[PDB]
């Protein structure tokens, strides 16, 4: 597997639910990153060089992904709610000196990272997520069109054995179709072929894919019952925020994504990206200028 | 693959769309038994002798399920939609000279039902439906709730070939793990082990699935889009009809929804999950002899 983040360095942090891997290069203020499904850290190759230049960046593995150690779940999906996985990354970064850091999120990682700022708003210094909504208003927005359009949240929310014994079959096709499917053209031509091989490998482990499964297993249940408790109580968001997300990608389908932030996050701006869902790897100088802008000054 | 039809001939009939097969069995008024996913025309064996006291009773398998001919799909799904699945089982019954009939559906097959009735009224004489809404009404109903209990509605109608790759790994699996988790006992025991044989073998031929993934994308587009049309319009099935819903199944206020439907019908449950034939053949059969005899 290549080396795709030139002089940063790799640590295996130690936390209280499992290692969490990371590549930690640059130097400044602290920024971590957070991917999402069906991908690793290595989804933020393509910016993680210019972040380097102005910040101490941290681009980690999330909890059971990539090489991050596997928690075993339960009934409740525990340790793969954002809640959870939002507690042991903040153990995580504990563990280097970071208690107050800038964090940008991606699909799953963004929503570690809102459910970070709702649950311990004073970790975070400002906050980007990238290509979403809050899961609450994923599944409030759930008709037809958006029950076809996204229909994975349901499928792979389904009780094992059922995904798990599907994907099993054929891995790289799903992993594989994943990918082409959600970037604006449709193929694999967004991606280096070495980042779509971390990806491919990190799909083609069973135990792998278990614990993507129980990400959106959590996604249907418990986290959206923490983001129910919210939106019903009025909290929002207070640390400064940015919403990115790809004109083409997953979030904007049928929702006008900044005054949905809006609603959740007191101090919010946003803005779209030519691009698919994909965004650092579909549209990499667009994000990394973004992400630097706003995290500088 | 066990008869389970004691007494029962077996015909391939002829329709400009490709045969269909059925067991045909007993005398009197014409009856057609219509199945649905992910099973044949088997699942209706617990009751069929009991129907056929009165009726002759004809066991169809859908187009493009079980023994029937599987006629080549377009990017509409046409022949799976449940408005040209009724043209050709009307055309089938015409083979055999019924041009007015008793049609009592389940799933997939209830569904060609109410959408034959709404086409073609003209060809029924009364109307069962076992654990169904119309199409449209689950659509409009589809919340997060739905989605995750309904799920499969919108993963086999994604587009080819995603649910076809990853039902070819494990198939038996899958057509396994739908039966039982519909039943209100949640594993195989309600079913006869040669019936579920049935069902797997079909199952396992991907031809076969690929039909039943295209009815599936009908569902999602055409089906809804000509239910959609009578909503809009206020049509109503005048056909005098019966819904028979599982307590533990999945329409579950269906007479309600129904009655929107339909200016005359009649409901009620039965202590069942979704394969009221198998899990209460008893109540089933009861139900559906009283109407169907007037």
């Amino acid at each position: 597997l290549a080396d795709l983040f030139p002089g940063f360095g790799s640590e295996w942090i130690n936390t209280s639910s499992g290692r969490i891997f990371a590549r930690v290069g640059g130097d400044g203020p602290p920024l971590l990153l957070l991917h999402g499904f069906p991908q690793t850290h290595v989804m933020w190759h393509r910016v993680a060089p210019k972040l380097a230049e102005r910040f101490k960046v941290i681009v980690a593995d999330l909890p059971g992904y990539g090489w991050s150690d596997m928690p075993e779940s339960d009934e409740q999906h525990t340790p793969y709610t954002k809640r959870a996985m939002a507690k042991q990354l903040i153990e995580a970064m504990e563990q280097l000196g970071h208690v107050h850091f800038a964090l940008a999120g991606h699909d799953r990682g963004a929503r570690v990272s809102y459910r970070l700022a709702l649950d311990s708003p004073g970790r975070l210094s400002k906050l980007a997520v990238l290509d979403i909504l809050p899961t609450y208003e994923y599944w409030q927005r759930m008709n037809r069109a958006y029950a076809l359009k996204i229909y994975h949240w349901s499928f792979l929310a389904q009780p094992a054995p059922l995904p798990e014994n599907l994907l099993g079959g054929d891995p790289d096709f799903y992993v594989k179709a994943k990918l082409a499917s959600w970037t604006r053209a449709g193929d694999l031509s967004a991606f280096d072929p070495r980042a779509v091989e971390h990806y491919r490998i990190a799909f083609a482990d069973p135990m792998r894919r278990h614990v993507m499964c129980e990400d959106f297993r959590a996604g249907a249940y418990a986290d959206f019952e923490h983001d129910k408790i919210d939106v019903e109580a009025g909290n929002k968001i207070p640390v400064p925020m940015l919403a990115l997300w790809g004109a083409s990608g997953i979030a904007q389908s049928a929702a006008t994504p900044l005054d949905v932030w809006r609603k959740w996050a007191s101090d919010v701006q946003g803005a779209p990206i030519e691009s698919g869902h994909f965004l650092p790897e579909e549209a990499p100088d667009q994000t990394a200028e973004a992400l630097v802008r706003f995290f500088s000054a």
